[PDB]
């Protein structure tokens, strides 16, 4: 039937491998997948999107621009949603940080054009610095 759950057997394997930080000592666990699923529904976003390569991309599109003015909860979300998203796409990052650079490049590639991503937005930022 249709696809269920967030991370399948294979995804779960790599998921447990990925670490929250590039130089930390706390690998990823289901605790983080559920922690976000409960926080997502709070933002009018169903947890069913976490199990969709498309949903994850959308969820990140709302937190991306809200990273600077986003509370600790927002930051944590963009992190988990990142490591997970990379799994539903193809990217096999080792840490959450890497997942940010991978997704940042994909979106940055569009910046060069700024033809479709420069109509709905009101005031874009011309000062992008690395974390
Ligand atoms: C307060 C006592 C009660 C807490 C129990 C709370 C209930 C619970 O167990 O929830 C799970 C967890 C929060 O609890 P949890 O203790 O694991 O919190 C995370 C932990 O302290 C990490 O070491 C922090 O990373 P860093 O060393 O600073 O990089 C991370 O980010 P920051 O907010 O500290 O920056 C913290 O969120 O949820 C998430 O947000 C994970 C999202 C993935 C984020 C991955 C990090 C990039």
């Amino acid at each position: 039937g249709a696809r269920a759950s967030v991370l399948s057997g294979g995804e779960l394997d790599k998921w447990e491998k990925i670490r929250l930080r590039p130089g930390g000592k706390k690998q990823y666990k289901l605790k983080h997948i559920v922690w976000a699923s409960r926080e997502l529904e709070r933002f009018a976003v169903n947890p069913g999107l976490l199990e969709t390569s498309e949903g994850c991309r959308q969820i990140l599109g709302q937190l991306q621009p809200s990273l600077q003015t986003g509370s600790e909860e927002l930051r944590s979300l963009y992190n988990t949603i990142a490591v997970l998203y990379c799994v539903h796409q193809r990217i096999d990052v080792k840490d959450t940080k890497e997942a940010l650079d991978k997704i940042e490049e994909e979106q940055n590639k569009s910046k060069k054009k700024a033809q479709q991503a420069a109509a709905d937005t009101g005031n874009n930022s011309q000062v992008s610095q690395n974390y």
